[PDB]
DNA sequence: ATTATGACGCT
DNA sequence: AGCGTCAT
């Protein structure tokens, strides 16, 4: 009763920049915009992989992970942007400067963690407090939210329904109780509005939004209603929302460990979950696990938003794929080579920007036939920023997966250099 | 021949 | 340190 602390202390936003590589060519190409259109990486093989979709474009059944030849017998009008290569490599460095473009905005509102190039998630609890001292008791106007649904209501026109259930929610706020959790989420939903009209104003960007009380269920928030607009999942929607939640939807439960949990305790939805006692759940799945999973079924998260808006690595990766493996030491060398020179440009651009050095290299490969995705995995020390010091050592330090007797042997089908273990500069 | 990145845990 | 998991 009085002490089951709920997890109903921090305000916590995941936002999602809607198809992020689709909207930076979108913005670049006005005859894009608008339109069923998805980015592509390479055009020989089937017309290149498609890794990003407009929604106009899904509605069509466009996917990712989808050969483009294959996309145009779906949609035969959908229009295609190709990703940039460079050094014979697709080179992702006009979105990673959009992303900062977006990040940049973020942070003025407040504290973000960049967890991918596309997403973050945004520490709003000082920010919503600061905000109720500023309203001094004053109620919440359904205009400060014209994107923004209410996951669970109305109860008892997309749009119209979205407004019913936005005045349900707000004729129930009691708004004199500063301590609410509920008006904090409120008005945790109101600054999101105000960020994401900020980045569509400032970079011509829209994305989507959860707003509920920890990570994994603003994750999930966000997902509910896309594109252009925003979830709030308050901690009183959960068990309804989880009833019929395949466990699958919840993050980090996507996997093998998703599986286990479902084959072993015969269960299909994350509800179903809250039967189970914490030391059950710790007995299949770990204390870690067992423990988070316990407190997750009841909505309850405590994994920090982490004060990061630069990435933590900084990496080059190409797949050769089919017969395209490489064979020869010469090819091995010229392609660690353009790895390692890409590398050098954007870890100077990065030193320059943002005061830091990479002090570690790490080379990974994969070799054909293997069933492993990372065949091997070695590190060395980085020292200078020298693309052909990088390759030369990257080379030094997987030369010995050769078994030829100027061969490769088994040939090669992924190269990988990242750059990690910053310090300050 | 479901990329090229990124995040993180286990031991 | 090297390997495995998860996500888009």
């Amino acid at each position: 009763g009085p002490h089951m602390a709920t997890g109903q202390d921090r305000v916590v936003a995941l936002v999602d920049m809607d198809c992020f590589f689709v909207q930076v060519e979108q913005r670049q190409n006005p005859h894009l915009r608008n339109k069923p259109c998805a980015v592509v990486q390479y055009k020989s093989w089937k017309g290149g992989g498609i890794i990003a979709v407009s929604y106009e474009a899904r509605a069509f059944g466009v996917t990712r992970s989808m050969w483009a030849d294959d996309a145009k017998k779906l949609c035969p009008d959908l229009l295609l942007a190709q990703v940039r290569e460079s050094r014979g490599k697709a080179n992702l460095t006009k979105y990673r400067e959009a992303s900062v473009e977006v990040m940049e905005i973020m942070s003025r509102f407040a504290v973000i963690e960049r967890a991918s190039i596309d997403e973050a998630y945004v520490d709003l609890t000082s920010a919503v407090q600061e905000r109720l001292q500023k309203l001094q008791g004053q109620p919440i106007s359904a205009d400060l939210l014209p994107s923004t649904y209410i996951e669970g209501l109305p109860q008892g026109q997309k749009e119209g329904m979205r407004k019913q259930g936005l005045f349900q929610w707000l004729d129930s706020l009691q708004i004199d109780n500063l301590t609410s959790p509920d008006l904090q989420l409120t008005v945790g939903a109101v600054i999101v509005e105000e960020m994401r009209a900020a980045i569509e104003r400032e970079t011509g960007f829209q994305c989507s939004a959860g707003i509920s009380h920890n990570k994994v269920l603003a994750k999930l928030a966000c997902g509910l209603n896309k594109p252009n607009r925003q979830t709030l999942v308050s901690h009183g929607s959960v068990p309804q929302l989880f009833s019929q939640m395949p466990i699958r939807k919840i993050r980090s439960l996507g996997g093998k460990l998703g599986a286990s949990v479902i084959e072993i305790l015969g269960i299909e939805y994350m509800g179903e979950l809250t039967q189970f006692t914490e030391s059950q759940l710790q007995s299949h799945f770990g204390e870690k696990n067992g423990s988070w999973l316990y407190a997750m079924c009841r909505g309850i998260e405590h994994d920090p938003v982490k004060p990061r808006q630069l990435p933590k690595t900084i990496g080059c990766s190409k797949n050769f794929p089919g017969k395209t493996a490489l064979a020869t030491r010469e090819q091995v060398q010229w392609w660690l080579l353009q790895l390692a020179q890409e590398l050098e440009e954007r870890l100077t651009k990065d030193r320059n920007d943002n005061d830091r050095v990479a002090t570690q290299l790490v080379v990974s490969i994969r070799v054909q036939g293997d069933k492993r995705l990372s065949s091997l995995r070695r590190c060395c020390a980085l020292t200078r920023y020298d693309a052909h010091k990088m390759s030369h050592d990257a080379f030094t330090v997987i030369k010995n997966c050769n078994t030829s007797g100027t061969e490769w042997s088994p040939p090669l089908t992924m190269l990988f250099l990242c750059a990690t273990k910053f310090s300050a500069s």
